[PDB]
Order: C-alpha cells, then structure tokens, then sequence
C-alpha cells in the first residue's frame, strides 16, 4: 500500500520487521548522500528531526561544518527490494531546516519545490517520464569496476542470454517489487547498454524515484557479480548514455499542450514552451551535462544532438515531439544525461519553459532537415546555434547568465560554479597517453 | 671551412669521398623532410635542378601530386657528423620552384626570406639566438621510444653521470664538429632534461641549424641507445621543454635597441618593438605552439608564461629584458616551443615587430610584480590579456587574424588552419583514461 | 573499550579488517574521537542559560577556559602513539591551534547549536588510540579546575586560523598543539597538575613507556629518506 501518516508507518515498520531506516537527500553536485537511523529512534526523529552535518550538502567544497535540522516527511517511505537475513530496510526522505527554523535554501530538493510552487501560481503542473540508459560491465578478480563488455547486442536485442541475462531481469523485478510501474526495457544500440523507461508521474515524485534508482540498480549489479555505470560515455566509438525528458503541463486536470483545432495538434503554449526552452537552454548546459565526460557524448555522428533546434519528425533535433496526442501530448529534451542532477534539471526545465510561456517567446520554423549533412554556410543562414563544445565553455555561458541565478539561488548558484571550476583545472593541466602516442614519435 | 660555390662542394665531395647528398626542407607544419641523391648525381642537380614530388610541403592534407623544381643552394653544403664504413653523408638546401619558373610560395622558407625583404626595405636585419630545450629517455626492449628518465638532477646540476653522461658529450662534440659554435649547454629544472644555447647568429642561418639541429640529435641519441624527444610537455607535474628566442635589429652594423642616453638603456625604436610584439602575439600564438601538448606546458604554476607582459627584472613576464647592454641588447620572447616550425615563428615575430615600429605602438608600463599572485580584480584593472587556453581557441584567434594571413600567404594560411582544425577535432572526441579513474566509480 | 573489539571481531569473521589508527594513509582525513560533554546538576544542565545572547552559563564559560588553559600538559594522553600526530597537521579537518567557536569548525573546541537540555561541549583533539579511562577523567578535571578557579576563556576565534599569518597569530596569543610525540612529552613531564589527578604511580609509568617508544622510533630510517637522499647525495 501507500503510506501517509508516521503512524501508518511505525504500524509498517512493526508489522514487517523493519532493523534500519535510511535517509536519503543528494549534495549540489548530485551524489547520492545517506545515513542509517536505529528503528527505535524512528518514534523520536518524527517528533524532534535528526541533527546532522549539513556542509555534506555544499558538496566537496566544504570548508566549515554546519549544523541543521532534517525534518522526516513519511509520505516518501519505501522498502528496498532486498531482504537482508538480520531485518527489512527501508529509505525515507525528509526537508532540511535551519535551526532558526527556516528552510535550507541550499537543498537541490527545495530547489525544485520553489519551482512547483511557481508553476502553481499560474495554475500549471508538470509530469515527467525520463528514459535512463546505463552500461552493464564486468568486475574484474578484485571486484572493482572495469569497462569488459557482457554482451554484442544491438538495438532492442533479445540479449543477454547468458547469466548475464538473469542479472538483467532481476533488476527489474526489483524495481517493480518497488512499485516504479516501469514501462518498458530494452536493449541499447551500444554494446551492454540498456534503457528503462518511466511512467509519468508528478515531477517531484519522480525525480525521487530517480535519485532512488540509481543506487538501487547499482546495488544489484554487485551482489550478482557485475558493474552498472552511468557515465555519459565511458566508451569511443560507441553511442553514450543519455537521460531523455518527456514532459508536459497540466492546468485543471486536462493537457495543455494538446489542441485539437491546430494543423499540428499543438497548443500555442506549447509553441511559447519550446520558444522558452531554445532561448535559454545554452545557458544551464552545464547543469544537464554537469562532468567533463559528458562533452565526449556531444559529439557530431550519434544520436546525441549538438544544434539548438526543434522538430516533430526529424529525430536529430534537440527538442522532439512524439507523434502522441491527447493526454499523452509530450515534449522530449534530449540533451542532459544520467549524470546530471535531477532536481536542479527538472527545476530549470521547468522555470525556463515558464518563462517563455509568460513573454510569448516564438519559437520559430522546425528543421525538418539533417543538420549535420549541411553546411557552415548554411548553419550560419539558418542562425543554428550549437550546445557548448566543453565544460569550461558551459561555465562561462552559465556564469553571467542571469536567469539560471535567480533560479537556483546566491547560494547554489556560487557553490555550483567554485566545484565545477575546480574540477575543470584539475583536468586541463593533464598529460593524456593518447598525446604520448600520437608526439612522443613525432617530435 | 666555408664552401660557397658549386665547384668548391664539388671538389669538397671529391676531397672528403662524400657517397650520398640528402636535402632538407620542412613542410607547412613544421616536420623535416628529405631524399637522398647519389654523389654522381650531384653535378646534374646543380646545373639543372631535381624535379620531386612538391605536394609534400602541404603537409599530411595533401590530395594530389604536384610537381616543384628544387634548385640546391651550394652555401647551405655541409657534412653530417658521422662516419659510416662505405662513406660519408652530407646534407645541402634549396629554393623551391614552380614549373613555369615562378618561386613556390608555400614554403615555409619562401615565407622567411619574403620577411627578410620587408625587414630590408626599412635598412635593418635580424640576428636570433634560440635557447632550445629536450629531454633524454631510455629505449624499451625493442627499441621504442618511452619515458623513463636516465638522472634525478636539478638546475644546473651535474648529472648524468653514469654512461648516460657520455652520450650527452657525444652530442655536445657532435654540434661542434658541424660548426654550430654552441654557447653553453647545461641541465634544466626537469629531470633528464637538457638545454643547449645557439650562438647569435643570423636568423636565416640559424632557422636552418635549427632544423638541422633536431635530427641531429634525435639520430645519435638512437645509436647509443637512448632517446631525444622534444615534446613540450612529456610529463605531468614537471617542467616542459620551451624554446626561447632572443633577437636584435641591426641597422648599418649598429645594435638599434642600445640607447646610452636613456635610464633604461633602450632606444625609442625597442620600445615600439616590444609593443608590436605584445599587440598581436595573441593572433599567432597558434604558430609558436602549434600541438595540442603544447597548450599543457603554457598553465600556471611553473617558468611557463601564460600572461601578456613585459617586464626587466621579473621571469613570468612573457617578454624578458637581460641586463646585458650595448651591441649585446636583445630581447627574449619566451612563448615558443621546439615542436615550432622555425621558419614561420621567426618570419611572424620579424612582420609583427616592424609593425609595432612602422606604427609607434605604445608598449606600456612594464610589470615588475609577480602577475601569478595577483587576483582577476586587479588583471581586469591592470588590463592584463592571457595567451589561449587551449589550440582550439588558439585557432579561432589565428583564423580571423587578417595581420597573419597578409604574412604567411593566402597558400599557407588555409593549409595550415585546416590541418590544425582536424587534428583538434580528432582530440576532442576522445576518452582518456583520466576520466574512467574519476568517473566510473562515482557515477 | 567493548566497541572496539567487538568490531574487530566481525571484520575479521567476514573477511575485513577494521582499524582505528589516528592516520592509516597520506592525504586522506585521520580518524578522531569526539567527546561532546556536558554537566549536570539537581538533573537539570548546567551549561544551557536562557538569558544570556549565546544562550550559555557563565559557568560553561568558566569550564572552557579550564580545557584551554591545561590541554597543552595533557596532549599526550589524547595522543598516545606516534601516528597521532601526523594526523595533526595544518590543512585537513584536525585542529591545531587552541581556540573555541560557535560558527566555525576548524577550532579545538566547537560548540553546537543545539541548546536547552542538549546543550554540549565538543572537544575535537582525541583520536580513537586514546585511552577513554584516562581522557575523560584528565578532561573532567580540567574543566573543573577552571570552573573552581573562574578561568576566563577569551575571545572566541570565528576566524580561518589556517589563513592567518604568523604575526596575526602572535599577534592575537593563538597557541598550537605539540608538533611531534617528544614535545608532547616534555610538556606533560613537568605538569603538576596532571601528575596529581593521574597519581603518582600511573604519572611514572606511561612517561616510562612512552619515552621508550619514542626513542626507538627516533633512530629508525624510514624508506621516504632513501628516495629523496641516496640518488642525490
Ligand atoms: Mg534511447
Ligand atoms: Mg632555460
């Protein structure tokens, strides 16, 4: 069942043997952050919240440590899909407070709910359903990662067939057994790449379902004997990983999006939407493609689009609109990857596509051709613009842009930038072995 | 001694039972190429020229075979220093021609030369002392270059000292024997690496040792077991290998920069100089570094420049004054780096220095404070401009430039860009192991 | 003492092994013990006044000044072993300056911000090696020593100690922590007061022992000495 009350679920915690409780809450830069709470003290921390070092959440820029107060919300309690032999464990999410009382305005979480909240004053509500992709590598003799492939498949391959393929079933058994109510899985067109869809649901439900996803398959992936990666590309010559974003607005229970009297079936919100999204979305690149590694998937040859356009039949466009009406109207953003942070992404998605709704942001003509068979000249007389080519480009979009500020706030905005500067330096100052083998000789 | 018309090669062949004559021109990207010519052959070539195959100058982007004359030039007739059993090897250079008659203008040479003449027509002439620097490997087990270093020495040490150190001897006998007349040779801040100091010469004369120079080297190191390599940048956390370049300007066999009336001893002329070179080093940057390990060198932290300034006394600056004064006045641009084609990095900082003079560009207040330690408030404040990040900011500097594509050629201008942009486009799509020992356990 | 064995234990029937070294790798964060402390009387804190700014009794004012007046004498009982003190070095989470804060971290002594019946002391010093028996009875008596003497603690330092200069911290009468486990030592050799609360025989004896160790490390040449001396010299 779904639980609602603390006491609804101190009943479950007795009645299914429940040893430890988890909090779960991820940092700035998007890692998965958790502790582990007794069962007895449940009681308590529903009553009171639990103290806890709060410089976690500025990420690994930390400097002093920092004390507020986590407030356990029991609407969020799950169960995870493995059964230890001491006791059941289960996970719950929960609001960060100042010890003043007021909200943590550096929580990514309140981050997104800012943007609901926004979004309500305009009478909209968005549902999202994202596609995640990831790898599935071998362990090597010691039982760490590696990148040794499992299987040759192709696109929608009836692969694995070997062990391999009851790792991949148990996965997702286990997410059922959780209750995601998974659409559909299949084979990706890299080798050892598979995709899991989601259903819509609301967007702050899902991107805790996200966030919860992550480590859950990765869990499983140990205890079989094998490795789930989520890296944007962690090989050359194969397609990435990428985190596709169907969303879509809802204002009185009916699709907004969907107009039956419009040669398109489309809304001219809708039109206003994409308008929004096109305007501002080189300026928080960085945030959907938050690492170095996300840049080497934004590359010209895959499906991965590296041009700022829009179309409804043509798959290479940035922004695609399935062949879906009704209640299903969608829109799909195909840039960020399983890397990104959930709450910061579906945040500015969000707010950005509000913000063109409001100023009647046209979004001009669809490109309805392939934009990588053409030319510069062309490129440069259709005014195509093209996605940041590195990091430190993304950095210096996102640093003066002041929309994405307001948006994310002082604190997050300023944190965010010093983490990713850093990160960045460390990398530009490397010697890579492919200069070694391609100078070494040479010169 | 000095050989200066055919017949005296000639006789200096006949003399010396000189077996094989190889020319030496370079291509537009800086690499050494060469034939070899019987002995016998050698009177024809003189007299008539050697037809080749001149689409080798163009590079590695070459398309279709074009045919130039080479007409040897005696002056250039000199003996490489060793002595196989059958005889002995000597090397000659030449002047580029079009079939019709007319100078090939996409020799890097050619470009040279053409600098030369505008420096004439203003009555001066240039003289450069290049302070190249290496590094000294061992060979693996099959003879293939590596990284390995051969001594732990500092500054100026004394090392190598074991049999290593007869081979840096062999190198240093080897020049002298070819007439370079070496200045000094010493050990450099890095481990196994090595500087050596040219003799202030002529810079048409020096371009070519410098050539020959590389090769020189690179053989002997090869016959007694080890390697030269003269990467900018072979090891990650140590210093990288530059090429400094002293010059003066001489006018009616007087130094034009030594001024005894003025406090700092330069002369009006020096000051208009230094700020020609300052105004447009930003354009050609891409010429003085044209790899991609070469922007590795140029990041702060170490002797390596990485901000536009001249200065006396300080060493970050990117162009040095020495104390040294009266016909000795020179002046140190300490950018380039060995993998520079000689030819075109000398004829760019010639064509950009006069210009400063022709116009009477202003140098501005010298900074004697360490840039490094200062904040980005006060380089916005004291308008400070950094070199290029990276090659392929570099390039975009390099491409719009109209100053460089007005000195190197409509020919040399294009060959180049393209053959930088696609070895830029293959480096970007690739995934170093950096990033997998970062990201593939966190994500 | 009964959690340490007992996770000892498990690790090792599992396949593991659970260490409690103050500094087991180089360039990683060390492993410390943090005692939060507080007084109690009538069953009521001590430490918790609601009418003054910082919501703390002069008395918990009194204690802190006690801990930093004496918690140079007895470092050496919070650091036991050699290792201890490469973990108290300059540029990780350790604390070597003495000083007490509300806001900042890096200080000796930390004060949360929880208040009322929670209200406690942090003391960010000790590391799991440690002695629990001896340390928190030197750290009882310190504290009630200041208390009974009315010790005032200072100013507190809400400053980043680590980016001053040393004329700052000269400047402002900022003390560090022993460097190595000799100093320690000798400070605590002719420290009256920690002879008279550890008692005459125990005072002796852990000099003894630990000037033995001392000495037997001192004269060792450790592996990091050949790399950078034996090609050089
Ligand atoms: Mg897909
Ligand atoms: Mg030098």
């Amino acid at each position: 069942k779904k639980c609602t009350t603390k006491e609804d679920v101190l009943e479950a915690v007795k009645e299914r043997d429940v040893k430890f409780i988890r909090t779960q809450f991820t940092d700035t830069l998007g890692i998965i952050k958790s502790w582990a709470i007794p069962a007895e003290q449940l009681e308590e921390a529903f009553e009171n919240g639990v103290m806890f070092d709060g410089s976690s959440i500025q990420g690994f820029t930390r400097i002093e440590e920092s004390d507020m107060k986590l407030a356990l919300d029991p609407s969020t309690f799950r169960i995870l899909p493995w059964r230890p032999a001491t006791g059941a464990v289960a996970r719950i999410l929960g609001d960060v407070y100042l010890p003043d009382g007021n909200p943590f305005k550096g929580d990514p979480r309140y981050v997104l709910k800012t943007a609901i909240k926004e979004a309500e004053k305009m009478g909209f509500s968005m549902n999202v359903g994202p596609e995640l992709e990831f790898f599935l590598f071998k362990l090597d003799a010691n039982g760490n990662p590696t990148t040794e492939l499992t299987d040759q498949g192709g696109y929608f391959d009836f692969a694995p067939l070997d062990r391999a393929q009851d790792v991949r079933r148990d996965i997702d058994y286990a997410l059922e057994h959780m209750g995601f109510q998974i659409e559909a899985s299949h084979h990706e067109v890299a080798p050892s790449q598979h995709e899991i869809d989601f259903r819509f649901g609301d967007v702050l439900c899902t991107a805790d379902n996200v966030v919860t996803f992550k480590y859950v398959v990765k869990s499983i992936a140990y205890h079989k004997g094998y490795y789930a990666s989520f890296m944007p590309k962690p090989l050359f010559g194969v397609n990435g990983s990428g985190m596709h974003s169907n969303q879509s607005l809802f204002k009185d229970g009916k699709n907004v999006f969907y107009d039956p009297d419009t040669p398109t079936k489309l809304s001219q919100d809708a039109m206003y939407y994409i308008g929004g999204l096109l305007k501002h979305i080189r300026e928080f690149t960085a945030v959907t493609n938050p690492v170095v590694n996300s840049y080497k998937r934004l590359v010209p040859g895959y499906e991965a689009p590296v041009y700022i356009s829009w179309s409804a039949q043509n798959r290479s466009s940035l922004i695609r609109i399935p062949a879906t009406r009704g209640n299903g109207t969608r829109i799909e953003l195909r840039c960020p990857d399983p890397a990104c942070n959930p709450y910061l992404a579906f945040a500015l998605m969000l707010r950005a596509g509000l913000e063109g709704i409001k100023n009647k942001i046209d979004p001009g003509e669809p490109t309805n051709v392939n934009i990588f068979h053409l030319s510069d000249k062309e490129r440069e007389e259709r005014g195509i613009r093209s996605l940041p080519a590195d990091l430190k480009e993304a950095i210096d979009e996102m640093k003066g842009s002041k929309f994405v500020k307001e948006a994310l706030g002082e604190h997050v905005f300023s944190h965010y930038l010093c983490a990713k500067e850093m990160e960045w330096d460390e990398y530009k100052a490397v010697v890579h072995p492919w200069e070694l083998s391609r100078y070494l000789s040479m010169l």
